[PDB]
């Protein structure tokens, strides 16, 4: 029986959801397309179904969206700036029904899930400010009477294809932009996370409705592959954000650009934390445990390689083996617990075979390694140690938390070793050595765009098109 | 018999060619690959030879420029600067010669051949001063004892690749900005402009090999399409700029993407020009004409479709006629001539054919349209009237002296007609109408990166990776 | 007997006023300084009255401001930004009793009153994300190993000195601004709005107290001209923003300056309007009558000078005549009314003089004049024509409704009289001539700091000190 | 006899210096008031005479400025960067003779002459690139149909006044800017370096009248108080740029704030340099010596206060007393020379006196503290020990060689006696500990606006003056 149908779970319906919820709004809701059923990741049990978009659904939507651009892009920025602002105060009210969802639906911790709406309502905040800054300058001419002007535009409809692991934030960050830029947006959210995609789409609909303003400003088209492709490929999507594996972003660029169209793609990453000789233990052991384990391993960022200078090496495992062990395992919507289980079934998979193919690589599990016999799909963080840098298994981006753990005598080879990684989205450096700081931050250093130290404004620019005006008024 | 090898062509020595010229450079000269002849368009005589780069040349090169790289990008970015600021010094020094290489090769007038070289100048004197400009800030962290830097670092190699129609300054804008950036750069141009790439790379070596920088920092591979292609698909070429046809661009496009390396394309984009009826038709028959007619027709910003109002339509028609008639036509080093020869034989074949499928189609060529009667590759400036908007040859840019004419009556009905080509480069609107022009600039107006009203310094960020630093310091 | 003491005006208490209110908070209230008593220019009734500042309040306030700042310049800017956010939160949940008081103490009508508080709202909207954006770059230096910084710091403590008619967000703009920068406050508003000053602190009082910071981050310290000269030569006020007369500006400046401190000077300027031949007169009369009359004439942007083509001017004045008979003046709380009463009984005197005045040098006053015979400070709002461009009380600002009309032939005769006066503020033309308004805005335009057309974010930086750091980590 | 009379010195007159020069010019060469000599400070010898400015002929020079200003503000800026760039090359041209001329009527040593006369190119060459960059950005209104403007505009006329020190390039900085900005100046440089402000502007005089440019764009009126006193007062002057002394400063400012001018003042400083315990003495003491002795100690930047710890104190002077001992003295155009003469026989008497002081204060002369015995003013580089922090003579800046030096024991101290001095332009520190450095650097550090560590671009807005423009076009 469904989750939603039980009365210990009636509070989902103050997010506006009931045992079938529509996954189309265009202004109205609707679905013509397959039902889809969410389950609970901690129990496995059903929560409540959705009904998807079918292709007709779609079309309808994005022509739509394009209607309502015709209003939306003749209201001043700091105007579609306040309704931005509103949305975010309506996720306020609803910050801590919303935050339960995300940890029943996607499963991570209660303090995550509420902290990942929070991230939404602070990037509405700050979408409100930017709101004001919107705009190029006027440049001087070459020629006398000529005025020179960098003109900005909103490109018209950006779609926006989201992950199980946020399937919050990311859609914020991109819907608030896009719409402070006077663009409309259309989203496809991971269909394992409808239900929060759903109740995302609720609140942000009534504050759209309550000012009179069409709804397909933020349409959503829940689907799985086709709609996912048809935006892919959709000449009427001027701009594409996809966030989601390396393997399919390839190809979502790829069509986009045979259309000469516009992406931003966040592919994932291989995240490696180094820590040399004279790096402060208390900092390191703590860092890596978090940045190993939070959200199950499930993160864009979690740290799969952890390079160890060969003389703390055998300590920093040890440690590390001490905290793993405390780790408090449970439902993640109970608010004493801190370890929840990996998203899917078919993910208990891929790290029971991630783990075999270690050890047949010749890796040596020094814990966890097991998946947990109880309901959902719980496993034993897991380190592993004894692979070769090279080892095929842990250039895999698994998503599950298998902590690869490697050797390194001194700086000149872990640093090669790590430049020989093609995906790597963060690099996490421990030392205290000042020189080797700035090598590793300069031209020579990390290749990876985020890059911390002892530690685990132009953006609206990316949604919107330029274009250079001359008015000869002479 | 070659022109270099006759004296009244002794001049071209001073720029350090010779009967048969290396096309290879890399900090030394060579080219083992096949050797091509270039030719005069003006007299279609053969000028020189110059021997391409072999596979073997071209694997040589790559390695010596990201061995180059290590000590270039080592030096402070406004020392880069006076490096650049010393090549737009030694160009100033051959100006008048290398120009006249520029008008010798590719065809266009002498005064176009020298402002082109200026215009590489200007870019070298502006590169100076943004040299001291490039770089992120320093922001606020949330967290008490932690910086938060946006930090600014070269891609490493930046491969260039240019057409014969700006043969000099394409090259040179890439190459300034993406040195000053703490880049090195290989360069490929059109193969028929292979003497002025020599010519060119000449002079930046001298200053490179003067100031005992190792001269692959700008690299030269003189070759055709294998080149190209090889560079699109090597993951050692960090960043690829193409300027060329939109086909072409898809391919190399498509290549870079696939390796998820970085590309930035300039492709075609046909160019309009819309009188309105309120328009100052003093303004609009000479701009129309030499927006047409500059260079023969072969700039990338050409003007090929002449949008007229039903009102001044036959009047505009009239007038253009009469001008079109004082058009004198001849020899690149003629200072009474507007323009001169076609770059190849072939194009020349082209302006016949779009000529008859123009007349096919049910155009009227109302003058021009034919070849002249003399050595090289000289044709009349053209214009047809009468096909519908749609008509397949007047979507086709020919690079030559061909004006298609369009009669309209709305305002709605000629924006609809512009804004239903997709590869649209720049539209040039005349007109009086302030309220017309803020929409034909605005969200619902052109979408062509170039707008202009009565006329027909952020770019270093292109060339560099940003990461997002945070350092712990508490 | 007070109106606070009235049962009609119990809604004040929700503002925690009191028949005696203390008019210093620097983390506590007090108040050893002179009693002053503030009354409802509406009834010319007392309100309530408050206790003002000592030099022994100023003294033990500045000391506590700057003990203050120790703690507050710690605090990350984004955290800083976050109790801003709660103080427009706080004033949003207090804007109908807070915008009455301003209604009730300064006299502008409700929705203006309400509507300024809004602003102070917005601008704290605005602020939480200017927060995340303060800072300078890190700058390549042209030494090999030298980082080059540009450093930005809290001046300190920022003196703020406010005027009677915008009693809430002048101030709410310098203390939004000044504590996201990292600065510490002492405000010292018009005496004739001190309940509104004490108002305004107690709501942001008591975020600061609630957020266990130190409340003298935002000080008050209520007093007249005394407390506002030693503020001006005070050397621990690091920067004084003054708003205010010119006259007063001036001494402020002066005495800052021999100190060698900084100055935010927001002085008087009068304000044109010009409306040339081609002007639509259907914009330019209800344009100039609610520029004229707009909170009864005291907004520091008030339109006091109407220059009018010859050939129009006959039938705007009498079509201003005939809108000016309409406007119906009275109470605050009336929502039919356009305006009130003037802000205090001394400027009705002023308004009486001004019209004498204007009639010696031999102005016709074609509508107004009068005072109104009834209670409270309410004149009728008033139109002189006749007068020379360069008459002397014309080119006196006084803060009521009165509108001075001259007439022109020519551009050049009327843009001479305009850039004739020194201390303009705001220019505002009434024309469609395109290339005239180009020259309006241009260098040989106007000077006025504010120019409007067809109608009558680097701001941080003012309340910081910026330094150049070269670290040398060769 | 003159100077530039004797064959040896017969180099002058490549600058078109005669026995008595012209010093005024604004398109003709004139100057009808005192003539000054001006004298060679290594040998006391008369160089040549220019005749000074009368009032008349400052009155005279503004309005033709003015005139000229006219012209100026309707050229393109990139084409006033130009002219600029002109300058820069025209400089270069004179290099070795100007530089030659700076160190005989100004007195630093010849690698210090030419070096300021190549900032002044490398400014130039620095505002070709900034020409391109002036502009301010059309922001969003809040209002349907509005636009927004941020609009940069010339100040018209920029006056300069320079000192003695920096004869060539702080003029040649204001001017560059203000140029590019389309403002015209006028020049009065420090009376004993007339010779070196008429040379320069004879180069820049030719470079305006070759193309066809009004001279008045870059005036000089060279004159003592009185021209400077009338420059501070006059209303026609709408930017005043002074460098000089604090008291003249203080002065020049007040007299510009009281008529509601602009002025940017550049006054004194004391540096101060602090050795921590933990420095690189081989950093440190070889810094000290340049920073100290440089230009004979006549720099803005001199530093005069040398904070040493307890620990390392005793072998810091005895180093330094060492390097002293090692300084080269001579003709200061003598290729060789290292040390040259203070600039004027008062600079020798307040030096006397500072030293004699010093005693009398309880300081001890551990090296130098006399005159030298040689034709000029030479004196011994100085270093004073056992002063008390707060020594008055210690805070007066005397503009000579003297170097107090003070011992501390720890970081509280030190910081805390650096930070109770007024006019501080720049700081110092050396040392390792990185956290100190932070502290220094940050809020509760150095108020100095130049901070070092380890060692000894909206500047345009500076000379421009801000509108907000709002456009109605609906």
């Amino acid at each position: 029986t469904l989750l939603i149908n039980q009365p210990q779970y009636a509070w989902l319906k103050e997010l506006g959801l009931r045992e079938e919820n529509e996954g189309v709004y265009n202004g109205s809701w609707g679905g013509r397309g397959e039902v889809i059923t969410t389950y609970c990741p901690a129990n496995n049990e059903p929560i409540a179904r959705v009904r998807q978009a079918s292709v007709a659904d779609y079309e309808e939507t994005v022509k739509k969206a394009r209607e309502a651009w015709k209003i939306w892009a003749d209201i001043p920025a700091p105007k579609r700036g306040e309704i931005v602002r509103q949305i975010g105060d309506a996720l306020r009210e609803k910050i801590q029904v919303l935050g339960s969802l995300v940890s029943l639906e996607m499963g991570k911790i209660l303090v995550e899930g509420v902290g990942e709406v929070q991230e939404y309502v602070d990037i509405c905040d700050y979408a409100v400010g930017l709101s004001r800054m919107i705009g190029g300058p006027i440049l001087p001419s070459e020629r006398s009477g000529h005025a020179l002007i960098e003109q900005w535009n909103p490109v018209g409809l950006v779609g926006i294809i989201t992950a199980f692991n946020f399937p919050v934030a990311v859609y914020g960050w991109n819907n608030a932009i896009a719409m402070i830029c006077g663009n409309v947006c259309l989203w496809k959210g991971a269909p394992t996370t409808s239900l929060i995609s759903v109740a995302v789409t609720k609140i942000i609909a009534k504050v759209l409705e309550d000012n009179k303003l069409p709804g397909a400003i933020c349409s959503l088209t829940c689907g799985g592959a086709d709609i996912g492709t048809a935006m892919a490929k959709d000449e009427r999507v001027n701009l594409l954000s996809f966030t989601g594996s390396t393997q399919v972003g390839k190809q979502v660029g790829l069509m986009v650009q045979e259309r000469f169209g516009r992406s931003l793609l966040e592919l994932g990453g291989n995240n490696a934390i180094i820590a040399f000789e004279d790096a402060d233990l208390s900092l390191v052991v703590p860092s890596a445990l978090f940045a190993a384990v939070g959200t199950a391993g499930q993160r864009c960022t979690t740290a799969r390689r952890l390079f160890i200078h060969e003389s703390i090496h055998d300590e920093v495992v040890n440690r590390l083996k001490k905290a793993y062990a405390q780790i408090r395992v449970g439902n993640p919507w109970d608010p004493n617990v801190l370890y929840g289980p990996l998203h899917t079934k078919q993910a208990v998979s891929m790290f029971l075979g991630a783990v075999e193919e270690a050890k047949k690589e010749g890796g040596t599990v020094v814990y966890g390694g097991k998946v947990m016999d109880r309901p959902g799909n719980y496993v034993e963080p897991t380190i592993v140690t004894g692979l070769g840098h090279d080892a095929s298994i842990a250039h895999t981006e698994t998503f599950a938390p298998i902590l690869y753990v490697f050797k390194f005598k001194n700086e000149e080879e872990v640093f090669a070793w790590n430049n020989e990684v093609k995906q790597g989205l963060s690099s996490s450096i421990f030392t205290k050595d000042l020189g080797r700081i700035f090598r590793w931050l300069g031209p020579k250093g990390s290749d990876c765009g985020i890059v911390n130290v002892n530690i685990p404004s132009d953006a609206w620019k990316q949604y919107m098109r330029r274009s250079t005006c001359t008015i000869n008024y002479s």
